[PDB]
């Protein structure tokens, strides 16, 4: 078979840079994609390389800058011959009701956490038909699947918003034999209430992640939205 | 023994319209909020006024457009002491895949039917504060409920980013005794004419969906003597497509 290579958005940090590091465990060659920490990228390289990815590449993109995703997305077609694997794990909270959230702030929002995805599946899907298989992993959030959860308007709408991008790009791109999922987690412990007492790790998301984006495991799941909270939910 | 207000974006053409109506045969004031045809609209206030409405306005919005939106609510505020029911149904169809779909295309679906229903709602809030009791109902898409209809990438997201909206305004507005529904209708005879020489085969229900069906389902969530426990609801309306 070819080499596996896998791009993931927000690489260096929570989610993403977990993520990446079990994508390394196996084996995948990874593109670690940061906005503008090159120091936490090229950490998570290293770690990457010494897990077991056979290349690690670090690329700077500002997701939901169209330019950025542009040049971003030529860099990487010079790096690697095709992409099996795309994470959109770029996105930002935003707290706040209606009167709280202001014009700019609701933009901000929407520009990153639901454009940004289309924006990075839009620029790299000719690399991502390259490839002899391929899937699409994006994370949104249990805030887009219910209201009933302390998150911004904002986004809450840009989450739910990434979940119906997912599924309508599951059925267009199944032709391709590109499958389209998402992983929507509660509250996640990062950086930066439920019947089942834990507390959800980064690490517990990426093996979701693993999950879907592995042909081998779900091979037969596409548009479909995994939700980790815990039982908080159901 | 306050006037019922309702404010209607879309009003001029399509559900909007026939909404505009169904809530004047219930007797109720109605603002007509259109984009373009101001002649249209004129035409819409007048048939409300016959069908029972004491009182038809008509204001031009653009809902994507932050200032079209802060006027229209200024004038809004001028013609009326209050807003009982709002509903969103300005939204505009976007066909076809990622790769099809330009970044500008993808842009201003979303501005003017995610964007434009936050835009609207959140001007407006302060006249729906006032009332004694109120509504809001946006009228969202099966689209933004499954990928498996023919909808642009743009059109699905826009419509389940306006689910995912409605859904969270619907738990943070019962504080005001605000309440919050939508509305996801299937293909509808409209102004998308595109798609006649089938549709009708599309479900179980061997029927042809109007824009009056949809302004029932609408009705229904705007008036509290109907829905007073809905809250936070998507009503669908495709004749058994998804089920
Ligand atoms: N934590 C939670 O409770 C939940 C989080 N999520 C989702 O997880 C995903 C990531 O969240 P989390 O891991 O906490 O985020 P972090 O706060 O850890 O960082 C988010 C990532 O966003 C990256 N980022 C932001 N913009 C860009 C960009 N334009 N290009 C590349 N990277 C970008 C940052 O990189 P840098 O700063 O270096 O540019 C950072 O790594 C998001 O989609 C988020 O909404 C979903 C549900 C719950
Ligand atoms: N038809 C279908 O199959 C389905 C339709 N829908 C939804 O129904 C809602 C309306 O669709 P439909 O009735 O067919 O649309 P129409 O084509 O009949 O017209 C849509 C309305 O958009 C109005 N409009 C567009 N922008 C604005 C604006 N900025 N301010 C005020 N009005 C505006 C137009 O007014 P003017 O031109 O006068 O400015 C028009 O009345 C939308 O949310 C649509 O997505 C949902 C599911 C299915």
């Amino acid at each position: 078979m070819e080499t596996t290579y896998a791009l993931v958005t927000g690489g260096s940090r929570g989610i993403g840079r977990a993520t990446v590091l079990r994508f390394a465990r196996e084996g995948w060659s990874v593109v670690i994609a940061y906005k503008s920490r090159a120091d936490l990228a090229e950490k998570t390289a290293e770690e990457a390389r010494r897990l077991g990815s056979p290349e690690a590449y670090t690329v700077r993109v500002d997701v939901g800058d169209p330019d950025s995703v542009t040049e971003m997305s030529s860099r990487v077609g010079e790096l690697i011959p095709h992409l099996n694997v795309l994470v959109n794990a770029a996105g930002v909270l935003q707290l706040g009701g209606i009167e709280e959230t202001s014009i700019s702030e609701w933009e901000e929002t929407l520009r990153v956490n639901l454009t940004g995805v289309y924006l990075v599946t839009k620029l790299l899907l000719p690399l991502l038909r390259k490839a002899k298989w391929a899937s699409i992993v994006n994370v949104a959030s249990i805030a887009g699947e219910t209201g009933n959860v302390v998150a911004g308007v904002a986004y809450s709408a840009s989450k739910a918003g990434v979940i119906g991008l997912t599924k309508r790009l599951a059925v267009q791109l199944a032709g391709y034999g590109i499958r389209v999922n998402a992983v929507a987690p509660s509250f996640v412990e990062t950086d930066m209430l439920h019947p089942l007492k834990i507390i959800l790790k980064p690490e517990d998301v990426a093996e979701a992640i693993l999950f879907l984006a592995d042909p081998r495991r779900s091979r037969g799941i596409t548009g479909h939205v995994l939700s980790i909270n815990a039982g908080r939910r159901t």
